């Protein structure tokens, strides 16, 4: 738990959700100051599942050690709750992209390959991601992406590749494999299918997946095994790896050891 008197709070606001604001500010280290990003409850924090998910992103994070995931610095306890991150300063990667349209395609290919690396160490963890998104991926410089946005993430149990929801809630359904919308069941091979959805996203400069269509309209495309078409200008080779995160049947589908590889841009054995 940190100390209210070594935060400070930009009166002005990064960004704005249906739990409160997000604020960047700066907090006092051993010797340096560091800026951060705060995401600060609304109303005191008075929603009980608002601070439920805080608290349960907090304890997530806390078991998380990778380059490629954004570093918790803690909670705050003061006028709300607050959770404090190490601050990425281009933000999220669907935004940049919108707003930064001559990326180049070996960029955007060294971004997803950070992701996937970030990825490779949550599935070697056994965590789930649950929301592996382009505006989950918060972007440190043009050049460096990390994973953010932990709220609907699981610590696998022991015995289990899978997380079984109760059944369906609130979800990023565009997002999500067949097996989490049938069956209600999240592993990281779920993770590698929506990472395919993110590399749509990050090579259609973040554009959003599916666009005018349902949640059922996207789940009944998937069963006939019909797939969204390659954007403009995405290398082919980028195109046949999101087909292959889309692999319809769970077992045949890569985990993220193998994706991580085919995103490298370099010689490998594997
Ligand atoms: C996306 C908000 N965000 C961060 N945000 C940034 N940078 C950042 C930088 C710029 C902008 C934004 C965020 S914005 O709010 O989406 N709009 C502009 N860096 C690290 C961050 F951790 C967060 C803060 C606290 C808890 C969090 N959980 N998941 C994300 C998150």
């Amino acid at each position: 738990y940190l100390d209210r008197k070594l935060l400070t709070l930009e009166d002005k606001e990064l960004g704005s959700g249906n739990f409160g604001t997000v604020k960047k500010g700066y907090y006092q280290m051993k010797k340096v100051v560091k800026t951060v990003a705060v995401k600060i409850l609304k109303n005191e924090a008075n929603d009980p599942a608002l601070k439920d998910e805080l608290l349960a992103e907090a304890n997530v994070m806390q078991q998380l050690d990778n380059p490629y995931i954004v570093r918790m610095i803690g909670i705050c306890e003061a006028e709300s709750w607050m959770l404090v991150m190490e601050m990425a300063e281009l933000g999220p990667l669907n935004k940049y992209l919108q707003q930064n349209r001559h990326v180049k395609d070996k960029n955007i290919i060294e971004l997803v390959h950070q992701v996937s690396m970030g990825m490779k160490y949550l599935e070697e963890s056994n965590f789930v991601h649950r929301d592996l998104a382009a505006r989950n991926v918060l972007l440190v410089t043009q050049h460096y992406a990390k994973i953010s946005d932990f709220g609907l993430s699981k610590a696998l149990r022991a015995d289990e590749n899978y997380y079984k929801a109760q059944t369906h809630g609130k979800w990023p359904v565009k997002w999500y494999a067949p097996e989490c919308i049938n069956y209600y069941k999240f592993s990281s091979k779920s993770d590698v299918w929506s990472f395919g959805v993110l590399m749509w996203e990050a090579f259609s400069y973040g554009q959003k997946p599916y666009r005018g269509m349902k949640g059922s309209e996207v789940t009944a495309m998937l069963e006939k095994g019909e797939r969204m078409g390659c954007p403009a200008g995405c290398p082919r080779e980028m195109y046949d790896l999101m087909n292959l995160c889309w692999t319809y049947d769970v077992e045949n589908r890569p985990g993220f050891a193998a994706v991580e590889l085919r995103l490298r841009n370099y010689y490998y054995d594997v």
